[PDB]
């Protein structure tokens, strides 16, 4: 019952107005200078089904003017789960319960440069990839006009292709038809482009989260002003088991399988 997330992205991308807009979603009838890594947990529910939700949000990166090795923190962290799970597996007297501490998903925020990938999204990327879940998203999408959202996304997927980093969903975990089907409608629109907000605002009879701009509010939970609802129904609701299945079954394992081999 136990899911992890994390923010992952240079600072001042709305990671912590994500955090507590994932947090306040409207989806649920349950209400609810930073430097190191803090979790947030909150045992949701939306209809009848319980769930620990801890989201971990992380300190900017790629703010210094040396970024050599800045992914290394979040990774180590990462592996620290791994670790922790794998002591807790071989150990000759086990606990009736492992708790699961592990990163199930990584969402990874890119700058709304509007242009392509930078060298420090691909080095980040490239690692994240290889031991854990990684949804990219368009930060700030907002302050791209939709026309741009679009072409931006594009090009970022050229540039995931080009690079080869096998974002979540990936292509070789496709078993049946008809998920090789609702997949492939995800990674058309991953990077998701996400607008963030954690205030209220009264719209015509209806309590929303939104951004006040000049001319109306940004309603983050509304399919026609961003791709939010993408992303938290990707996370809470049609995808959170499989991402636990494949954090457990191939990165823990992979990990398992290192491990194991150089002791
Ligand atoms: N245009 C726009 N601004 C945002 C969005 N989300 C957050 N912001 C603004 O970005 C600023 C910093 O956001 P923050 O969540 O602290 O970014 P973080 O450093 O990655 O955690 C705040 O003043 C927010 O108002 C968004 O979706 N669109
Ligand atoms: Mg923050």
């Amino acid at each position: 019952f136990e899911f992890n997330i994390m923010v992952v992205g240079q600072s001042g991308l709305g990671k912590s107005t994500m955090v507590n807009t994932l947090f306040k979603s409207k989806v649920w009838k349950s209400n609810p200078q930073m430097l190191q890594l803090h979790s947030l947990t909150h045992v949701i529910e939306e209809k009848g089904v319980k769930l620990k939700l801890t989201v971990t949000d992380t300190p900017g990166f790629g703010d210094q003017i040396n970024n050599d090795n800045c992914w290394d923190p979040i990774l180590g962290y990462i592996n620290e789960q791994y670790e922790q799970y794998l002591q807790e597996e071989i150990l000759i007297t086990r606990q009736r319960h492992i708790p699961d501490t592990r990163v199930h998903c990584c969402v990874y925020f890119v700058p709304p440069t509007g242009h392509c990938l930078r060298p420090l999204d691909i080095e980040f990327l490239q690692r994240l990839c290889r031991t854990v879940n990684v949804v990219p998203v368009i930060a700030r999408a907002d302050s791209l006009t939709m026309e741009e959202r679009e072409a931006f996304r594009r090009r970022i997927q050229q540039n995931l292709r080009t690079h080869c980093i096998d974002v979540y969903p990936q292509m070789c975990f496709d078993e049946d038809i008809n998920d090789k089907i609702l997949n492939s409608k995800l990674r058309d629109r991953i990077p998701f482009a996400v607008v963030g907000a954690d205030q209220e605002h009264l719209v015509n009879g209806r309590c929303v989260l939104g951004r006040k701009t000049k001319w109306g509010i940004i309603e983050v939970e509304n399919m026609a002003h961003c791709e939010f609802p993408l992303l938290r129904d990707l996370l809470i609701r049609s995808h959170l088991q499989d991402l636990k299945d494949i954090t457990h079954n191939i990165h823990y394992e992979n990990y398992r399988v290192i491990r194991l081999n150089e002791s």
